[PDB]
């Protein structure tokens, strides 16, 4: 059974001038390969375009940009590429590739930086404490090396709002329980860095096995003022949202099963905004999807 994980700290290298080894590992194993497989799919899709002038223009744009910036920041921020991105993201052959690199990617990150593997201050299971009076809440006080609180994370489990969603093949799945974590955007407590790995939950709110586990990750590095600064996030892609509102829970189809992530649409958009302001590499790659709220279908 997979678990939530955390780290707290207070030419080729593990880190970079602007990032720590965890953030760098997540960019190298998750963020950049997701983009690379996606671009490969877009390039293949361009061969099936009847408009050869457009296919050739788009190909040259992708190739020229890749040579200047491998992170393709301009490509992904250009609304004219949205239809190409969206059409590639609906290909099951791409989805299959993303899934295997995500499972292997998260496993390699957790195994490389695990405290169990011998990495000092490495990933350890999150120690959630059940709320004393609220049955739907758990909390964890994230403390630095000196024992000072960086933040406290609030986990809300929703067990009384069932809804049905659909897999890409039309199969209906009822979500009978999910959770959401109130990830901080800006921190103003103790100094330091913090990395969070929150496991995806199955439709009934239980944890998947270690072999099938995917995560929502959040990367906070010590900023200029000493406070943790949100630099990066990651998740399996494309990310879906159960509904259109800010309260819509993130979900994914992975290995033919549905999982929810501990982030709502409103929280995801706030985190995406902070990541971009802090020059992160994360790209949105998400879509709000239709759902039926209640006990029906």
């Amino acid at each position: 059974e997979a678990d939530d994980g955390f780290i707290v700290t207070s030419n080729i290298s593990p880190d970079s001038q602007t990032s720590d080894p965890i953030t760098k590992a997540v960019r190298e194993t998750i963020i950049q390969p997701q983009k690379d497989n996606l671009i490969e799919q877009i390039l293949k899709d361009l061969a099936a375009l009847t408009d050869r002038d457009l296919a050739e223009q788009k190909r040259k744009e992708i190739e020229e940009e890749k040579e200047k910036d491998k992170t393709l920041s301009t490509f992904f921020g250009n609304p004219a590429n949205r239809e190409f991105i969206d059409k590639a993201l609906e290909k099951p052959e791409l989805k299959k590739k993303l899934e295997s690199i995500e499972i292997a990617g998260y496993k390699n990150v957790h195994n490389t930086f695990s405290a169990a593997s011998g990495y000092p201050g490495g990933f350890k299971p999150v120690q959630w404490e059940n709320h004393v009076s609220a049955s739907d809440l758990r909390a964890t006080v994230v403390k630095n090396d000196a024992g000072d609180e960086l933040c406290t994370l609030n986990e809300t489990t929703v067990k009384t709002k069932p809804f049905t969603l659909a897999k890409q093949d039309g199969t209906q799945v009822q979500i009978s329980s999910y959770r959401e974590i109130d990830f901080p955007i800006k921190l103003d407590q103790a100094d330091g860095s913090m990395h969070l790995s929150m496991v995806a939950l199955k439709a009934d709110g239980t944890k998947p096995s270690k072999d099938k586990a995917v995560y929502f990750t959040a990367h906070y590095e010590e900023g200029p003022n000493g406070k943790p600064q949100l630099k990066e996030i990651s998740s399996p892609k494309p990310l879906k949202f159960a509904g259109t509102g800010d309260d819509a829970i993130a979900y994914i189809e992975h290995g033919g099963e549905i999982y929810t992530l501990a982030v709502t649409r409103g929280k995801y958009k706030e985190m995406m905004k902070e990541v971009e302001l802090n020059q992160g590499q994360s790209v949105d790659l998400s879509q709000a999807e239709d759902i039926i709220i209640g006990q029906g279908q």
